[PDB]
């Protein structure tokens, strides 16, 4: 997938290694990272772009 800022996705939370819904807050194209915000949980963390999942994965 080609992701954009604001996209809904699912990501693997670094704390528990499980998949959750999130929104892309920003993308660093040089570093190939992004920051996601976990829906309903308020927190954010960086992900590798390559690691994001379809927003249907939950
Ligand atoms: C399940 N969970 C998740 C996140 C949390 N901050 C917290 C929980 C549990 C409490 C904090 C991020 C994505 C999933």
């Amino acid at each position: 997938q080609q992701w954009k800022v604001g996209d809904k996705c699912s990501a693997i939370w670094s704390e528990d290694g499980c998949i959750y819904p999130a929104t892309i807050a920003s993308i660093d194209f040089k570093r190939e990272t992004c920051v996601v915000v976990y829906t309903g949980y308020g927190n954010r963390e960086e992900q590798n772009l390559s690691d994001l999942l379809s927003p249907i994965c939950e």
